[PDB]
């Protein structure tokens, strides 16, 4: 899965900027990455305590938001070739739980990308 490279890099960036992202976001994000409709991976991005964590599988607890899309679409969002808002409104990006926590996440990771 191309998206794996991406979650690992997030995990690595948290080892530095973890605490400031936790304070801004305070929430747990679960991901379901598909290949051909079959889920190929589940990742959790915890941003609730400490530096945050990135691990594989579902949330140890309740996820505040569960995001579902294909590996390939995940990559287009990361690479800026696809607006995640447009993807959501076209139905290629599914989003369960606290929907406005995901734009809260988006904005804040966008910020630390410009470093």
């Amino acid at each position: 899965l191309q998206s794996t490279f991406v979650f690992e890099e997030i995990g690595r960036r948290l080892k530095d900027i973890g605490p400031e992202v936790v304070k801004k976001v305070n929430a747990v994000f679960e991901w379901h990455i598909t290949k051909g409709g079959n889920i190929g991976a589940k990742w959790t991005i915890d941003l609730k305590s400490g530096s945050g964590k990135v691990y594989q599988g579902p949330a140890k607890g309740a996820a505040d938001t569960t995001i579902i899309l294909s590996d390939e679409d995940f990559m287009e969002v990361v690479l800026g070739k696809l607006d995640p808002q447009k993807a959501f409104f076209s139905g290629r990006l599914k989003c369960r739980g606290n929907i406005m926590l995901s734009q809260k996440l988006q904005m804040i990771l966008k910020d630390y990308a410009k470093l």
